[PDB]
């Protein structure tokens, strides 16, 4: 596409989150680069207005998937870069087993040089004392499969798979994820055929950062084809 090539070399990235879970609101600014050419995401996330309300592994999902690696031979099947500049909104439903839910409505763009990820989140349903009001979920990430397929009457795809956050005494928390992105500009896009996204993250923490905060690492390669 086009805006494939706006991707061959390093990318800053800036993601703005503002987000309500059964009345908790909290903001979170997010800083870093990616390389798409390597499927990689580098990048360290800040609760600006204090202790987030909720355990950072539920928020990566929503926290840039212009930066998967397509294999030269899938570039035909690559949405997100295809958007580019003018951008996409990306909208999920997340649905935590035995909980609540968030639904975001997110826009990524260009702003000048610079990938931005805004973010609108909402929570609600949510138990007081469940794994995701009570902090009982683990600071970790697994790796995962994201299954893509084109809508048509949207000009865009839809997507869906499953996270499973470890809780802390050694079960699983399920969050089933429905998502749905569009264009915004009035470029071509590619529609792909059916396909998924292989991920890999791992969370950290910045020894000298007080502020409750996320360091993230990912690489993200595009299969099935």
């Amino acid at each position: 596409s086009k805006g494939e090539e706006l991707f061959t070399g390093v990318v800053p990235i800036l993601v703005e989150l503002d987000g309500d879970v059964n009345g908790h609101k909290f903001s979170v600014s997010g800083e870093g680069e990616g390389d798409a050419t390597y499927g990689k995401l580098t990048l360290k996330f800040i609760c600006t207005t204090g202790k987030l309300p909720v355990p950072w592994p539920t928020l990566v999902t929503t926290f840039v998937q212009c930066f998967s690696r397509y294999p030269d031979h899938m570039k035909r099947h690559d949405f997100f870069k295809s958007a580019m500049p003018e951008g996409y909104v990306q909208e999920r439903t997340i649905f935590f087993k035995d909980d609540g839910n968030y639904k975001t409505r997110a826009e990524v763009k260009f702003e000048g040089d610079t990938l931005v990820n805004r973010i609108e989140l909402k929570g609600i349903d949510f138990k007081e004392d469940g794994n995701i009001l009570g902090h009982k979920l683990e600071y970790n990430y697994n790796s995962n499969n994201v299954y893509i397929m084109a809508d048509k009457q949207k000009n865009g795809i839809k997507v869906n798979f499953k996270i499973r956050h470890n809780i802390e005494d050694g079960s699983v928390q399920l969050a089933d994820h429905y998502q749905q992105n569009t264009p915004i500009g009035d470029g071509p896009v590619l529609l792909p055929d059916n396909h998924y996204l292989s991920t890999q993250s791992a969370l950290s923490k910045d020894p000298n950062e007080k502020r409750d905060h996320m360091v993230l690492l990912e690489f993200v390669t595009a299969a099935g084809i």
